[PDB]
């Protein structure tokens, strides 16, 4: 039951005393941040949201305000992922070196915040994963605390828009990021603009491709103005 | 007249019964009864029962079993053999009744062996329907579902596989498996509300009309997939799921004399 | 032989017959025979015949009648009652043979009563044709479909019925009994669909289920018509109106 | 009776008139009477007249001229100012009548000044003007015109008044006529040959064959911006389509017919 | 500075007023004010007022009445005759002002007759209100949308009208005269389309033309309803039923 | 001026040439020149030539051969090796020049060895070793259709596919393999009902150009086209949002 699960989670959390919470802006890291605040108090919980070139400014700006709106002291930290050569040249193991850079910045922040642990929201300690929470359990408990505001747009690293071996630059990341922002504002929350130098290859859930037709010409000109020469739609669909 | 009066009537009605057995579908109506019963009478006096049968999906049973747990109820699986009744097995027009009689005769049997005063279901506006007695409508159950912080119900109604077969067709493990595999395939493409109606060698797919435009990109995959499941012709009902529910005033009434012609 | 040799052969055989009855479908082959008969024997010695029946559309009949008249032929409609032969009514694989025997026996009566020497059809390079003595002069002169296209260009023929009408029999499974009502039901449904902008269409009969076949490349266009087609075909007697996901054939 | 007799009536009627002026649309019926007039009387006794106006496209005018020139007739272009009749300018329901009267009045003036005995049109207001529709006097039907057009080797022939794009009572101007014409031309160039851009002052109501509306979606934004730069504030698409009512079932065809 | 200080200011403002009339929309802002007013002054000192009028739908009214009752307030409906003011009836660009002016004069009349010290609305930190002297305690306490969210969560408030209503006046061109019949015609048309699955929609009135605004991403989905929509809006009184190629908020 | 005078001009020019070799594509323009050549000079003074090459489809070639024989001409196939010129093989913006040179240099030699006075092609109004009689007579696309209808010509190739070279970027080297890959992809797309199509080659990406008014119809074929062009060797199969050209 959920009452049994939350007792386990608070009990496990009650041991830690001082915590630093890696705050995504999603609901699971939202559950940990506000339940940690509930048991240890505002002054013993630090919410950290990472700002970097590989994720959107919107996801960062929404999560920063979402942590205060939960009542936490919140700290922005900026990671320079592109300064790791594995990330900069988009090797297939590059997810490893990026997560190595991220967890050491938060562990380094936890050392100077006098914290006993770094906490994350996976379904570093994932206490939500330890209490056997499902997406259903996190939904009942987050409403149960009156929580209504999370970033339900799950974002991935922009690295996945680039082929292995391609060098990421500030300019081509921005170009890909601006194209996906425009596509999202037309009503397509799940979208990918895959980068192939002068070709943009747009991935959409197949069930949306019919709805998309009315935007064909506007998307063509918009992504061309962002620097692509050819703007195309993958017939295979999203992933 | 107020939501509070309807809820107070329900708490009062529940308190008198003391020990209850809850027929738990997993939909919004029976979750309200299950979470209300636990709150006013406590975990030791409420048994949630979820039916498992050949006429329903494993996902429906498993999704409902896990909600009796997350709401905190003591929950019991009970399996019904609907296919052993000839009315159901040969899908006569009265089979809904014999299905509900066999269902309700098992929960009472369960109510005897746990000492409950009544079996409760979630029917709205020895089986009691407290929401019906408290004058809850579909709007009231939604409001009270928020007042209790309830977020998890089965959002699309799950219905007996019997409704996919014409009256007189005998249900078999093979043709039920065929219908269920076809709907599961369709749902995995992004169509949570779907029906694959069985007409021997013809499959007649019902989709909400607002989704049919999106479906075109899947025509060929759905055709070949349902053909390998045993249908020879895979077709799309032009009337859609729930024909007439969205029409204009002249033609929803002409489709209803059509649907009533049979 | 050359096309000129083939045309002279065809001119001679007609010039020999002096008076003819032409079975006129409207396709290119029967259009060629009809205009060669007129060119060689003149309007007064040629009678064009178009068969009218329950198994073909009124529309195809009117198009053949009017194409025969605009070619300059005297044209005559004749109505055949195909459902009175049980081989056709019971929709067996040999029903086309009994239909064409019924057709050629009506044409011979028309040639007898107008004094023509032969019935002509448009077959190019079939058992009921011979048993009734009709002649296929394009086939005797060794015309192939390219010879027909070639001679039709040289005579300036540009307008024939391109889409070949097929009998409504193909909308019913083999053995299913054809009745006036189930034929009318399918034909009204296909006529309604064609009037919406879908010239090539099949409404397959499955008793209470209608299964619509459309070219896949047109199904996107069809969406705006779902509700009208559903209710229209229901008022024609179908209980369920469906669209084949496989498409045309 | 027979096509040969119908042609005899028409050849006899033409030989009686001796010299004629022919109203030439460019369509098949006026091409037939123009070509029979040439065969029975020759170029010096036949004047083909092609009407130019604000209510038809310049392209239709130029194509009609070339078909009359291609048939071998002496062709005269006369341009009419239809908007100078107030019935036409303000689009009353009888405006078709005053348009045909002004047309037949210029044709009679042309025929009077070139010595023709009659004005001929291709019909299958005239009788106030004295105009003779010889195909109609010979009882020609659409099949007889097509049978005879082939017998004489006619293969090349070609429209509604722009008045039909405007509501009754709406005043036609040079500018709003041009606006409707350019809008329909732009749409035809996107691949939609059958189209109407109905004028409702600041609203454009586009009629399309319903079977094309799915194909049209990829053009929504371009059509909106193109027709706005042509002077409309709102660019809209009629959900009934082109010719509202003709593709529905017997029940909703008698629902949309009652609604008019 | 912090939400706690912002909440303290609002508690203070309410304790000074002692008795209030709350203009209740059903939205998150007016739900916060209604719940803090009930918490600080008690049920008998708070009147929730829900306005019913021709320019908003019966559902928006019935939902707002019912949302105020589930919060635990005494709520009274008051009906306004907006078409009475000629600025509203002939839909001038100033018509928003005369309607909000007529609304605030009804609220003061209710507050005067129940002994309330102020009429409260739900205005936050980002015209005719201050003329009648209504108070916007959320704006005075420096609440932003994030602060309204934080306090709504901490108070267990989860049930509001997440999408707010606009006056049906926006379906009419400036200068067009609103009547009882063409307002109803617009509202039944929009209700019918929403019942097809198009929750965000506008039927703009152009005498005999209906101009439907839809989010462009839904127009592909809409095609299957064309004839049904066309005939239904014709039975509601429009002669031509059209779809704006520009989309929603054209 | 009129179509009658434009046709008389063409009749006289043909009578002056007396014997001609006609470059026959199978389209409407070269179909008009071919029948008018046959009509004025007869089968024995007219040689129809259909070029067969790697840059045009075998389908267009088979139709042309059989269409000219059906028009009543003696027809000759001649095979060109466009890829043997390095300008064409490496797809420079110049390759049209060397392709048009190789084509007319082959056709003049056919005319030399059968003693005809000119090579005729189908260029209209709106390569100097060739006579474009339709262009000299002031034929427009409208004149060609009017004159083609007047003579009962009905059967030509309605869609002029052009050189497959344009499916490759400037600088890309054409191979037998990548040409066959593009040709097979366009053949498949044409067989689904899209006679006007381009599969632009971008190595591992296929970029399909379709007339925009057809893209709605295409949705039902996405997955089949994706898998079929992948089996032909493309890794990503895409649709240009710009449409055809
Ligand atoms: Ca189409
Ligand atoms: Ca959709």
């Amino acid at each position: 039951t959920l009452a049994t699960k939350k007792a386990t989670l608070v009990a496990a959390l009650k041991d830690l005393q001082r915590v630093t919470v890696a705050f995504s802006g999603g609901i699971d890291s939202t559950l940990v941040l506000k339940m940690a605040l509930d048991v240890l108090g505002r002054d013993n919980v630090t919410a950290v949201v990472a700002n970097s070139e590989l994720f959107t400014d919107e996801e960062f700006d929404k999560a920063m305000s979402l942590a205060e709106e939960l009542g936490a002291n919140v700290q922005g930290t900026t990671l320079d992922y592109l300064s790791d050569d594995h990330i900069k040249n988009n090797t297939p193991d590059s997810w490893y070196y990026a997560k190595k850079m991220f967890y050491s910045r938060l562990n380094d922040i936890a050392a100077n915040n006098g914290s006993a642990a770094v906490l994350d929201g996976m379904i570093a300690r994932s206490l939500l994963q330890e209490a056997d929470f499902f997406k259903t359990d996190v939904r009942a408990l987050a409403q149960e605390l009156g929580l209504t505001n999370w970033n339900k747009v799950a974002s991935c690293s922009v690295s996945s828009r680039f082929p292995y071996g391609t060098t990421l630059t500030h300019d081509n990341i921005a170009q890909v990021m601006a194209a996906e922002k425009y596509l999202r504002s037309l009503g397509f929350p799940t979208v990918r603009v895959r980068f192939h130098n002068d070709i943009a290859r747009i991935e959409l859930p197949e069930a949306r491709i019919g709805d998309f037709l009315v935007f064909n010409d506007r998307v063509n000109r918009q992504l061309q103005s962002l620097g692509f020469r050819y703007v195309t739609l993958d017939l295979g669909g999203f992933r």
